[PDB]
């Protein structure tokens, strides 16, 4: 019966929104990021009962916290690790069950990005509010003091923002008109501004291959964008080849990934040390650090150039999301796959070793012989 | 029949040095912090074979990395999560097996402290070198750029340092003559300097009532010191009551813990959000965040004043080390106990739920025994 609408991966956890107004989560539970009230890891997708009936329309993971929002309810919810104010409730308290971010009540939300310890929300009118750690200017407020509550980014006054993205300690955004911005911790060139200097307010990227940009995403210390013509650009850290240019060189400005130049990129995701890109014809390409199999190409060797991730019967991919050591994807057939590190249960396939090529999550998928059952949190996850 | 000489706890792992100069480790293995060459958690104490025969005399855990040194070998080793240069090898590579910090070769080491992502070593001549993340000045080098290799702290020229300590992003030290210093991230008052501002070089804590400090330790965002008279001082963050003053107030300068004024504190340790102090007569007191039972008092309720941790037959405690969510201790009977969060195997008692009061580690104890395991064993 239930379709997977949205998937998101955090550092060691995974969250999905399903049709029928249901959120589920699995993986590491130690900081409360799963939202079930307890602190235990969940190796199988588990219904987040506190959100039943809340008409949630989106979920987004940060490293060790989760955010979700309801259009109808006019509410944004957060839970997980609370340090530095990343949950936005005016304190640093962890939450093991979702609580509304009261400052955002009644605000019409378009999109939310979560990094390691900061978050941002774009409104329907293209305004941006940010909160959390700000030691390197990543909130975009023009200082270096953390904020425990959402703050309007005054620098974007009179500019319609389309989407935001957030890494460990940096932030990026694209406007509706195609401009690309970067701010925060900039030491690995990850802002795309041609230097290694932090920025306390958003600064526009001027080296964009002459192109307007339609989307952006952040990995831990790297950044990915897609241009109006569907070309893919990466910048920042490439120690593990996560920039995908066939070498291990950092780039301080956006650098077009030439190997994918004949494809039109439709979705992008940045992991800890790896990267995913989805083409308009449904082909998924992964690259970067592959120690735990998170690139999904059937080995544990790092990949400094894009390699297509393969699925049964070559079924097309429609969604992808990178965690720190795992990756999740949804296919056209409404199957959900996961691969990579499995030690916290983040793959959602029950108790399992790590996987280096895509494995179907039976509880969430049409196929797999059984489209099994998401579990109640009252089930003991160690049993 | 092997005595446990030193215990040290990291965020989610545990390391010990045994007689015969044997190193063992257990708990979270994902970042290489156990040093066995694989990435798997170890729920039981496991011999770190790469250090067999290296005559290691000390081990020290950071959050997700570990350091050790040999006097005879004149060598310092590090392994685990490599980002920001915390391992000190001139790169950002993680290490799943110990490698020597070549910059420290041939230097006589007195003590090493490890924080979240920076480390410091004190030499036998009282000089200090630091390395790792420096975004908030925690290296004490006068800037905010990370260092992938050890660097001398010039600010201490002419000052003989006795011991150092490191938290998440801050650092503290005491001199041989009892002066106390702090530097790095200072937003919760944890530097002890009377404000909430960072420092980029070491600065002396001038408000100690003229009292000299024999030792200092750091928790994640709090700091603990002991005077030459054995008085316990805490400062910094007390959101979880980890300063132990019977309330939840931060303190910007060192503050005497009045409730223990009749005891002489011999050892101290700071955890993520909890604290341990050991008296000269072997009584262990814990306080702070207790969600996972890490305070060791038989429940899961936070404690904002010291409570004595009880052991079987009231056996005296001789060593204690706080992790992020667990605690380790060694007793007079050569028994080793662990308590708190157990999900990564950090308690070392085999696969286990969390524990809220001390549980014996059979592999390392007299009361006590199974044995330490080879890394070849399947931990699953």
């Amino acid at each position: 019966p239930r379709k997977v609408l949205i998937i998101s991966a955090g550092a060691s956890h995974s969250v999905a929104l399903l049709s029928g107004d249901i959120v589920c989560s699995w993986g590491r539970g130690e900081d409360g990021q799963l939202g079930h009230g307890d602190a235990e890891d969940r190796p199988s997708p588990t219904q987040l009962s506190a959100l039943d009936g809340h008409q949630i329309v989106s979920v987004t993971c940060g490293a060790d916290h989760t955010v979700a929002y309801s259009q109808s309810g006019m509410e944004v919810y957060s839970w997980g690790w609370g340090d530095f104010g990343r949950l936005g409730h005016g304190n640093s308290s962890d939450l093991f069950t979702p609580l509304p971010i009261k400052a955002l009540h009644g605000i019409r939300i378009k999109q939310i990005a979560c990094g390691d310890s900061h978050c941002l929300a774009v409104t329907m009118e293209g305004e941006v509010q940010s909160w959390g750690r700000n030691q390197n200017g990543q909130l975009g407020l023009g200082d270096t003091e953390d904020s425990l509550v959402p703050q309007k980014i005054q620098a974007f006054e009179g500019i319609r923002i389309k989407m935001v993205a957030a890494g460990a300690e940096h932030t990026a955004a694209v406007t509706e008109d195609g401009d690309l911005y970067g701010w925060g911790w900039g030491r690995y060139g990850n802002l795309g501004l041609g230097d290694r200097t932090d920025r306390l307010v958003p600064e526009r990227v001027t080296s964009t291959g002459g192109e307007k940009m339609s989307m952006v995403a952040c990995g831990w210390r790297h950044t990915i964008s897609v241009s109006y013509s569907g070309a893919l650009y990466t910048y920042g850290w490439s120690k593990y080849g996560q920039l995908g240019h066939g070498d291990l060189e950092d780039h301080l400005i956006p650098h077009k990934l030439e190997a994918l130049s004949n494809s039109f990129i439709s979705q992008i995701s940045g992991g800890w040390r790896h990267t995913m890109a989805l083409t308009s014809d449904g082909k998924l390409y992964g690259w970067g650090w592959n120690k735990f199999g998170q690139v999904g190409v059937g080995n544990n060797l790092d990949q400094c150039s894009p390699v297509q991730v393969r699925f049964p019967d070559d079924q097309k991919v429609v969604q992808v999301s990178c965690g720190w050591r795992h990756t999740l994807a949804v296919t056209e057939r409404n199957n959900v796959f996961a691969w990579g590190r499995g030690t916290n249960g983040q793959l959602g396939i029950g108790e399992s070793v790590d996987r280096n090529f895509p494995k179907i999550i039976e509880a969430l998928s049409v196929d797999g012989a059984s489209g099994q059952h998401i579990e109640s949190s009252n089930i003991d996850p160690s049993s």
